[PDB]
């Protein structure tokens, strides 16, 4: 394999971490290939669940706990900390909240969160590499509680970064928030990509095509598929009671991705940096409830 940038995986990985049996487990947790029969049973359907009030309570709780876990990870970000160390802390924080770390064994993903450094677009695997001053790192958290998943991520600075990193991460965050600000009943899912690409392109960045936002609730990934690029063909119309994520990946160079031999790590083909932010959103009768928002602080960690 020809690496696209300066990053390399740092093996070996620690043996998979167990989750105590008292924590409730999603269907894929015990499938040998980590397949989710409940997701597969709805493959290729574009119908979107309308959440009940019990379903809304469950999503509110799990998304609030997921934010708490992201915040734990944010508190660990500094030069010298390895991504596996971050993942270990995340793992324990999930368990402390009686939640299962959704990514763990999801189609055999080996860790409890994703850590994506510099040219890693998404799904980086936590490993023995210490964070370097100047790096940018996304931690993506997903938790499962009482049958509901909640999903969010943020990109962080490691010590001091360069202006390019500041601009990339800021614009990325703005893309997410401009899309969120448009969410309300009656908006076509396909419109979000128009808004995202327009701001990314105005700042000289591209928009990753291969990965989309997604419905989320009882299933981790389900309808709707939410592309983040312009003139996409996403199916469907927002309605009060819909829950889904938006998670734009924006890159300094070109939009093309490829995947490491590990089967997960997605990297820019040119080796230039990518940034991402994600929230889980509930469409209300008039707008959007950001289920994964911070409750106690005005801004994302990188602006704090
Ligand atoms: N949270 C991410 C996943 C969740 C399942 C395993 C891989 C990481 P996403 O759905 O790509 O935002
Ligand atoms: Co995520
Ligand atoms: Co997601
Ligand atoms: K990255």
């Amino acid at each position: 394999y020809r690496y696209t940038g300066k990053l390399r995986p740092h093996y070996p990985l620690m043996p998979t971490r167990p989750v105590p049996s008292y924590i409730q487990r999603p269907d894929y947790a015990d499938h040998p290939l980590g397949m989710s029969e409940s997701e597969q049973a709805l493959k290729g359907t574009s119908q979107i669940k309308l959440l009940s009030s019990e379903d809304i309570e469950g999503m509110r709780l799990v998304c609030r706990l997921a934010r708490e876990v992201l915040d734990v990870a944010a508190g660990m970000i500094k030069p010298g900390v390895t991504t596996e160390e971050i993942d270990h802390a995340v793992h324990l924080a999930c368990i402390a909240r009686n939640c299962y770390p959704s990514p763990l064994n999801y189609y055999n993903f080996p860790k409890s969160c994703c850590t994506s450094v510099n040219e890693v677009i998404c799904h980086g695997i936590p490993d023995r590499r210490p964070l370097q001053e100047g790096d940018i790192v996304n931690v993506d958290i997903t938790l499962y509680r009482n049958g509901y998943h909640g999903d969010l991520n943020e990109t962080f600075f490691v010590g001091e970064v360069d202006d390019g990193a500041r601009k990339l991460v800021q614009t990325t965050y703005e893309c997410l928030m401009q899309a969120i600000d448009a969410v309300k009943p009656g908006v076509r899912y396909r419109e979000l990509g128009n808004i995202i690409q327009k701001h990314a392109q105005a700042n000289g960045f591209s928009v990753v095509r291969s990965y989309c936002g997604h419905g989320i609730h009882k299933l981790m990934h389900t309808a709707p598929n939410v592309p983040h690029y312009a003139k996409n063909k996403a199916v469907g119309v927002m309605k009060s009671g819909h829950v889904f994520t938006i998670e734009p990946m924006i890159c300094e160079g070109g939009w093309q991705d490829e995947t490491w031999p590990d089967g997960w790590t997605a990297v820019t083909r040119d080796g230039k940096r990518s940034a991402q932010f994600e929230h889980t959103l509930l469409v209300t009768d008039t707008g959007c409830e950001i289920l994964t928002r911070r409750l106690d602080s005005a801004r994302p960690h990188f602006m704090s």
